[PDB]
């Protein structure tokens, strides 16, 4: 009873599915898939949309003419299945010219390159309907101390997503962007590594209601982060624009697993907080189905990272649900969170001696949090032992 | 030729030499030290300034007729010596009172009374010349998931934070805030876990200019991040208002090493940043003397941060000016990095067709960027091995 | 269901229930408890039995005939409910004096009181019944580079392990050691610091039969190794003499949360891999109910513990059963992996032409291993999705 | 100073500097490097001698007559040189083939095949004059926890190295092996993760005197381990058979940075205890120049390699040698360490009553360990800044 739908608004990016399973140290495992198969498979199993870099869709170096040809037999395939695309991003990675950096390169005429390459792909995300645009600066970064002074490359990155924003202005794009965070991998270390110093950069930009963050599940944890704590900090900003869903386990290279996998019970305190904020963006996957798997692994891969977000939705619903929770969260005082503390103001609070002078702090520290009650309710909830 | 004075603006917290070694899985190993002994010992080692919780100079409970004869010894001491106290902070996590937070504890007293207890001290702090009053929220986080609305806990953080602004304006008071991020510990999770997500909330705040960033070498290190990296986004966005230098070996418990131990290279880089940016700031060591030390230990200890500094400073002014350096950065391109992308605008660069039509991507690409002949060069000034 | 019963062998620490909840930056939230009180209290929730440190049940320095009293109660307590005593262990880590050790401080007048202490605590653990004897080595081990000759160091660790079988043996004691290692904290770096390191270790004693480990769940993943991985291989080599359950969330202080939190689908592998090799050991928890608790929540969270591992084994037993995975484990090739590769020998094996010159290894390269499907099916029986 | 000769016994993977620089996200940036090319620039810069895969000479799937050319080849550029080839090693990890595994693979032929790969390339290491054959098993393992019966795959494992261990005896080979342990990646989980689970594995060899340890200081890094007390208990056991130098910062990614960068301080005690403890194997650099590197950057990084190793063994020769530092590893104790403790025997420890009821604990506990001073020495010598 865990069928997606499009309504699920579950999407994949064309190089996930797609990934051929090169990795550092072995060579690809599965032949190349063509991305109006990837479309038609997708939809099949019930997906929302799909999303690209420039790179998954047109050939680098193709002419005008045959990118055409590209974007062509894609839309056919879009139309005929109703497919929608919600997102895009660029390539600023992959091809050698990009070894350190696009918008963040010591050398000038590469950061021009690079943002030539993204505004072109700009105007097709647009007419593709994208209203989202990413960026994952992934070697925006240094190995050495040495080779960046961070100080001029954050200038360099501002300048460049200014420009941008300029650019969709006077172009009058329905389209935001969002930041994609990492820490680290393929440079030493990445700028602007997590959630949170990506927001922070957005509020030196020229104008930042443009820009959000495109958070990603395993990012956060490469970090050892708690994932939907970083997430509750980008909504409580206004700021979470778009989210990748994967799975990762703890602080070693990017896994990219399917959704579930990785770290369970941070899976489902994901869910409960999107669900019950009413994040209303795309579910997108950015994951790899491990190389070890044929092109029938690759789909149930696929199949299964929309299953375990329904299988959690599910099971978050049913605690919030609960009676026996609603009992548990006000005897942990989660009511009293949501009061403000002194809406009588400074002076009254300064004026209350009930606050401090005549404070009983012996009394209100032996009071439990009755934490622990809780969490197990949480368990069984997730394992499905209420009963 | 290493010798500490007052003009390098080095400072202790009373924690620190006076930290008796209680750890998770021990007793203390070293007696209790009088505020005015440390504050003494201190000078004599040419230290600048001491700083303070209000719990370690005002043992908590005191009455305010006890209270004035602590801060009465300690202002004396202060004056036969000269010392400067140019940050203060509260302890908020040490008593059981605080075993869910000050700021966002669920309940609603115990954050009426954090915020009371708060806004003594900065009486206090003002009163002795603090310029910078920090605030940790070491015990604001969570164990488990359903413990902690972020959001809400968020809401009430942001109304702590705006109260003591307000406070501090409608008194007068020329001090301002600085917030210390820290990941984990003692809490699973703590809010606001780095750099970067602490410079987010503080542009939500209703006064943000009052409020900057107070971050440690360690904690940084403690999610993997680069703290100089860290240190360079907090200088670019105007917000380095303290700093506090220590040491630790990687992803693990808080070590609080002295300053130089721990990640060299790290240290190096960081000193290098500060110094060429100008960076006016106290440089505050909150470390710990490991708990094998005796006294003399201690004092050794201390004096130990405060040499590792200006060995690194001196090795990182004759790496900047070594001329040979300067060629190396010229040909790793750094002075590029320095300018503009396009300062000649969108539609310049849109009709510029050597940025993209006419861009030789594969010549470009073929550019090594001499990044490791630069790295060994600060590799041979760091060991001092050039010659 | 799910109602743990003696036949569970459930066992935990009186130092677990009985922790204060004083931390690195904290006082005690809670009273300490008659050790006589936490024996009734576990045989009231179904514990088949208790184990202690020396220090947990005969406070430091206690005379001989204050030692019996003690003693006598806990006996009592025993005798009263028909609690178990199946491992014992000493405390060398929490006094001064083992500031730096106790088998391998530098001092050699501590390594042979620690020898002292050790000795007279077996007496007593094998009185009560005890067949392990556990030792963790918290404070073997630096914080510096030079403060520990480490070969020098292993010699007197593998003195102490050669000493304490020595006794043992000439005693007629039917007793074994456990080694519990953990990689860090307190120390910066502990000796064995792994379930690998120890097992090496132990092949170098005098009597290595004498001589297993006593592997945790959160101390292997502070290292972000595989837990299940690890006790293979010490089930592998005849080496799993007991275990510590817990939970710990990745790379970061020893969190000692209750079994089942921290790494959910790690706790289902290993139930998984304990139940179907049939170790029949204590299920030992060697948690800590977290400071925001009361006395409710201690013993909340000791069932919790108990539950979750109940919950966990049917899971793992319906998962095991399932025909459809029994397939699933056939496509993937498991029965093979159980086959010997060369079982015709060396000689044929080199005169097999379909293993080289005739092996076609772009057909075996193209088979998938269907790890996702297998993986996906786990996941479900996990959640109790199938049905 | 600090110039490279052969009697310094550097060796080089030609994999090292001949990596193209291809990672997870990016193609190469440098063309391929002639074998025979890498022989005579490393001869050049002073390397005692060069490593090999099998499929680094020889393209993989080469005939009998193609393969003798490519031997034939660099065996000349050795006899023209004067280079040695001290260690030699397969590739089982880059071929899809290889992707679930090769002495471990579920598949039974998979196994046949790796090892018939294997046994060929040790009769080409021995007439080379390898002494050290190294097995890196990168692809034992599993991303999920059903994909590998471990205990299995154990077998597996010891099973194909006792079938070496025949092979190398019955043929009369001068050879021994070296297990390369690393705790992952590319697979989530790689069997034997760390130094200590590999020296355990060997003891359960049928000839465990011919296997020993091949240790990566960036792989237990990547678990955080402290690679000098690896490396010492290594040489406790009478393992280190060859060992492999480059830098790590910290958990994450496995870098391949050259020698010396990474974590500075502990590349400084690796070279105090391979030196003080006469460690006379090869010196082999398994790393990766950065790839944003031209051939230039390539030659630098590896003649970085080595500068940095002489530096390093100069200060920890010169820190040794210090009157100052002997008289402060005696104020430490460093010698009582050397000490037994008890060679008097169990029955007069037993007897003793200074070690147990007439010790001064209080009066020990007092004792300071003066590690700081002793460390802020060893950095004094790191740093040049004695005298
Ligand atoms: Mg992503
Ligand atoms: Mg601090
Ligand atoms: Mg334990
Ligand atoms: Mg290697
Ligand atoms: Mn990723
Ligand atoms: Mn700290
Ligand atoms: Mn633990
Ligand atoms: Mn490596």
């Amino acid at each position: 009873n865990y069928q997606p739908t499009p309504e699920d608004r579950f999407t994949f990016g064309l190089w996930t599915v797609g990934w051929q399973g090169r990795d550092p140290f072995g060579d690809a495992t599965r032949r190349a898939l063509d991305p109006v198969e990837s479309v038609r498979r997708l939809a099949e199993l019930g997906a929302h949309g799909v999303t690209f870099h420039d790179d998954d869709l047109i050939p680098f170096g193709s002419s005008d003419s045959e990118r055409e040809e590209h974007v062509k037999r894609f839309r056919q395939a879009l139309d005929d299945t109703g497919m929608k695309v919600p997102m895009a991003t660029t390539n600023l990675f992959t091809h050698p010219v990009f070894k350190d950096g696009g918008f963040t390169a010591n050398d000038r005429d590469v950061r021009r390159y690079a943002l030539r390459k993204t505004i072109r792909n700009i105007d097709l995300a647009v007419e593709l309907g994208a209203e989202t645009y990413v960026a994952w600066g992934g070697r925006e970064g240094a190995e050495s101390g040495g080779a960046k002074d961070v100080r001029d490359a954050l200038d360099r990155m501002k300048e460049a997503f200014d420009l941008l924003g300029e650019y969709v202005t006077s172009q009058g794009y329905d389209i935001r962007f969002a930041i994609e965070p990492k820490p680290n991998e393929p440079r030493g270390d990445i700028l602007l590594p997590t959630v949170g110093h990506a927001l922070a950069f957005i509020e030196r930009l020229e104008r930042p209601e443009l820009y959000g963050v495109n958070p990603e599940v395993g990012h956060e944890q490469m970090a050892g982060l708690n994932f939907p704590h970083g997430i509750a900090q980008a909504l409580w900003a206004g700021k979470l624009f778009h989210i990748d869903l994967n799975g990762q386990n703890g602080i070693k290279y990017d896994q990219d697993l399917r959704f579930g996998a990785g770290d369970l019970r941070a899976a489902f305190w994901l869910v409960d907080l999107l669900e019950s904020a009413g994040y209303s963006g795309p579910r997108h996957f950015d994951f790899k189905p491990p190389r070890t798997e044929d092109f029938d692994g690759v789909w149930a891969s696929a199949a299964g990272c929309m299953r375990n977000y329904l299988i959690l939705k599910e099971r978050a619903a049913a605690f919030r649900a609960d009676p026996e929770v609603q009992e548990a969260l006000r005897a942990s005082r989660l009511d009293e969170l949501a009061r403000p503390t002194a809406a009588d103001g400074l002076q009254a609070l300064l004026d209350d001696r009930s606050a401090f002078e005549e404070f009983d702090v012996d009394a209100a520290a032996a009071r439990g949090m009755a934490f622990e009650r809780l969490d197990q309710l949480a368990m069984d909830h997730l394992l499905g032992a209420r009963g």
